């Protein structure tokens, strides 16, 4: 019952099922997983395919022949297991040199730096078959007012992006880039905080047809921001290149529950909204399994997020397919939120007196949209108390 | 001492000092203010002008007579006191008639009506010469998940602002469109809920030109989200038209307190920016005197928005003034940060050595940033620790 | 399927069904109710009972005459549907008179008169039946630092207290009185903010034992604080006398969505603690239906109310009488947290080398808890994915 | 110009100015340091006193011999200074064995070792001449609903304390414990999660006088509360014992940022409460300098926060001694609110007919609270636009 297949598009990074456990407060609680393990284990749950940072496969200062035997392994468990790298990314957080950013750096020469070793990963991502390249700013902000002009650092952040995109072009890459934004942590706060400052700054890129985002769950929650709705204006403006799936329990930090967990009707809501709409990128999930976890345990909770996945995707097909709530969208006039309000143009609505001088509004206020019926039919699929 | 003149561009709603103090859970505390007392008493303490919904001037079902007497009136006191109207917007959130939104109610009819309420104050602000036309979406949005399918929601949007582009150039008006984001309340989520929400709708309107934002202090706190920084990247758009000063503690009901209460930090390093970016709109308040005052209190708490205002600015200038500050600027690295990246161009950077294979990310990596310190010149300059 | 009964112990209050739909930015949508109709249709829907503030069924400022004529009305309608009044309230916040609080406002005549309001409807609470008495404070508070010295406060909301568990120990009345704490809203900070604060309030009172909480699930939550974990101390400091159930999103304006909206897991928890805890009081709900919403759209919020506690009710003991469930929580060893730490006792502890000098920290760290697929199990069983 | 004196009783965590700079994220960015150079620091800069976890002055599995040399070499560097330990606690949260907590541990043998490990402490934190012992619960708690029974877990977490506190009483140890709350991180939900929760727990306890709070700014406002106003609480109930001071932006992740920074009104407030009711415990700084920094940017942000207490309270002093401010606060009746409400008793107020039958409801409610006038006066001598 709700089996995995390659065909669902679950991937996974190699970080996630990798998380050793430390956190802010307490050393890790496992060992660190060959990347090698990974690929295998996951392929036998039913996965699709995996990503990665350049820093989780390639040990950061590795010379080019150590780089050379780091990927011929990864290279050689994907062969054996069919499994597919369709993004990877870069780290530009973790090493004490990106301490106040990468691309946005203060100090001019780590943003150079940044920018070489992300176009290395570019090759590297491009050679093993990707087709998203996702940044996530981590260290891009500040913690006090005056140690970061936001423009300038948005002038240095369309820079970077900008070179990015003139060396796929230059190279004939077939690659797309997306943002995943996030509001804080680590820094106090960070730019690009959500969805919607991230589509505002593609649309400034020199060729912005090369950029989407990559949303995740937690971080637009952790803003205390509607996920679907977030995901809805990405689809509506063309941009949702990727998906980052976990769970996030409110207004705090950066939790990476497994996918389900956390609120588990804006997931109903997101999976309702993505297969609707026919969105065919990867179901990716950016998560950790919780530190109180030995492997079994890392193994469960990856097992997990493809099930609640799958159970969902379940219940809002038969939701969507009930002739009881096709009934009631219609009763909530959801048809006629898909129709044009004015196709008849703007001269035609100045003359119209039933829109103005004889509309009647104590008649129109009166009418209920019936949305309270409309959400318990969704509550009840939900729950399996209905089919 | 920090006395307003209308040089200053103070701006205030009609509905802000007249709000009869009524919330979800209590009955107004003061009576009604006279539209016209309301312009002679602001005159009084320092603002250069004042804002409106249609529904704050003329009492909503006034008949074409009695519109023009109302309209008479107001005319009259503004000539008297002077007094300008740069702003005015449309009461599209009190009559039941938009309790599923104006311009995005499911049904047609209400949204025809909403585009029909709001040109016809379009030419009454015009008439007053506003420059700035607001649109509060305060009930476009939603409770529940199944109520709205978004994607067509920011459709109906996208219509009914290209209908209203398209009203304003056929009449050969002067008159520039902002929106004013709020992440949620009235409505359980509301649509383009942040500042980088309502940048990146603009740009799929059909003539972007015409519309910027007017973001609030409060609503982007509500979402947990800096505020100076949303400023910043409206300005970086070149979309900031107007702004709302007021105050707010964090994540909760909005509060629409005075300006320099709620965060008052973010209120410095605000006024830093605008008048370092050299921002010449109306510096406007949308707050609310607390229930619990008299009318005494409320225009104490009026003259309190411009006072504290007045404190902050200088308070900003003697920072970036100050020659020990320039000289901790410096340290911190904030002038290279307004350094391209990469002005040699992506080739020169592929070929720069010292950008990547010779680059020692140890010593980078040890620099102090002096953070710190900078903050600690910044926060003895507002509260008056230094000069 | 999952009809309420009377014996499920289902409340509503009056201003529930009874909520005319105005809030901070719109006028009601709907018209009042008389008392005898919300009595008869929640008699119909399977309700135990109804509660009510003061002024919802006496017009505040009614004579002694009036007053009469009011509560005999619903008297008989209380009589011919079997309805009980298990518990009622004092609305000591709508007037304008308490803006600045009752127990605690400032004003000394204020405080007296919230007292004798208070006092006066204890009598009629005991003369219906109710067994229990509600405060809550929503106008205890304030917006800024110096309007309120909480000391003083205390004092005074202590004062009020002990003098009414006076009054009804001198009347030989059996009621017991429930504090109902929120964070915030309609004032900017709310005294005795959370569940935890009003207990350790409680401690401080004359006769402890009279008073106990009525915690509300979305007030906790708009704290960002886990609802069943409050319950949880609540029960083990035998302080839960009454609980109101709603839905919430997260940290925002106070929603009072119908219960199972908002935090779905968080209700399923909640559900699982009260009904294996064999918590015998009333379920009340302290919602209110949605204002795009007509009657038939009120009936159908409340219908869904008393739905999803006994769909959530039956998942959460089939959740618990499952075999492998069993398996799952002796593989947490959470029969082991119900066993003492040291039952043997200080010394013994001290004398006992496995504790410490020879206690092998390693071994211990690398015990897996297996949470992960408890918790799935637990998602299976919330979702009808096995049983 | 505002130089601290040891006279202020300014402390700091070893762990606080030794943090090395990791975070979720990253790799540390400083080098550890010698507690004997922390300790010749701080008292360089103007501290009163240090505190420390048993893990920051011992290295974790030092034996017997080694502990004694490291003691050693600390309290010379004390006698060298002078210095003060006025705290200590217990690192219950760092080593991988304390996944699932230490107290509240479902493995039994955890739970006993975190006895043994803090009392091993205790008698440490006694030969230095501590006052007070810290527990900070961060690791008890859970992420998901079933892994944690909460009424369990607080039978296990009063057996803990109860067995502490007859350990000192049984030694003859004049040392009160201190219990410091925080609502989330590292758990998902972390218990007895704000200072009301805590006071709570602590009257349940076998001897509630050996018990009182540590409240810490940042983590009551990682709940969205009012710090002032539950230190107030702590005041009121004769529990404050202890006191963290620091810096947090709202609801996020624990920023721990010098004292001054974050909600600078808040604080100004806090210090005008601890200075008016006469606390005379520690001034305690758990903050962390941020990883931006190199070590002259940790010493500055040390004198940082004995510079911003020392600014606000010259501005508290200043406002509470201004004739105009205590004339202000007769106006809002902050005088009437310390009046018992009603000294006379019960029978008196029910006789009382200026108390309800011959109220004038309507005059008092016309009565305003100026609350905004003080508010503003507070805002100027904060300010210090005048004195
Ligand atoms: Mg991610
Ligand atoms: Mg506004
Ligand atoms: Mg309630
Ligand atoms: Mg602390
Ligand atoms: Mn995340
Ligand atoms: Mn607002
Ligand atoms: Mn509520
Ligand atoms: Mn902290």
């Amino acid at each position: 019952n709700y089996q995995p297949t390659p065909e669902d598009r679950f991937t996974f990074g190699l970080w996630t099922v990798g998380w050793q456990g430390r956190d802010p407060f307490g050393d890790a609680t496992r060992r660190a997983l060959d990347p090698v393990e990974s690929v295998r284990r996951l392929a036998e749950l039913g996965a699709h395919g995996v990503t990665f940072h350049d820093d989780d496969l390639i040990p950061f200062g590795s010379s080019d022949s150590e780089r050379e035997e780091h990927v011929k392994r990864f290279r050689q468990a994907l062969d054996d297991t069919g499994m597919k790298v369709p993004m990877a990314t870069t780290n530009l957080f973790t090493h004490p040199v990106f301490k106040d950013g990468g691309f946005t750096a203060n100090d001019r020469d780590v943003r150079r730096y940044a920018l070489r070793k992300t176009i290395r990963n570019i090759d590297l991502a491009v050679e093993l078959g990707a087709e998203t390249y996702v940044a996530w700013g981590g260290r891009e902000g500040a913690e006090s007012g005056g140690a970061k002009d936001v423009r300038d650092a948005l002038d240095r952040m369309k820079e970077a992006f900008d070179l990015l995109g003139e060396y796929v072009t230059s190279q004939g890459y077939d690659i797309r880039f997306a943002i995943e934004p996030k509001p804080n942590e680590p820094r106090g706060d960070i730019l690009l905080p959500t969805v919607g400052h991230a589509l505002a700054f593609i649309e400034r890129l020199e060729r912005p047809e090369l950029y989407g985002v990559n949303p995740e769950v937690g971080h637009e929650q952790m803003a205390g921001l509607n996920f679907p709705h977030g995901i809805a204006q990405a689809l509506w403006a063309g941009k949702l290149f990727h998906i980052d799936l976990n769970g996030q329990n409110g207004i705090k930090y950066d939790q990476d529950l497994r996918f389900g967990a956390g609120d588990l009707r804006a997931a109903f809501w997101l999976v309702d909204l993505l297969e609707s709409a026919g969105y065919s990128g990867p179901r990716h999930f950016d998560f950790k399994p919780p530190r109180t976890e030995d492997f079994d345990g890392v193994w469960a909770s990856a097992a997990g997020c493809m099930r609640n996945y799958l159970i969902l995707k379940e219940r809002a097909a038969a939701f969507r397919a009930d002739p009881e709530v096709q009934e009631a969208l219609r009763a909530s006039r959801l048809d006629e939120l898909a129709r044009p309000t004015a196709a008849d143009g703007l001269q035609a609505l100045l003359d119209d007196r039933s829109a103005f001088e004889e509309f009647d509004v104590d008649a129109a206020a009166a009418r209920g949209m019936a949305f309270e019926r409309l959400d318990q039919l969704a509550m009840d699929h939900l729950l399996g108390a209905r089919g």
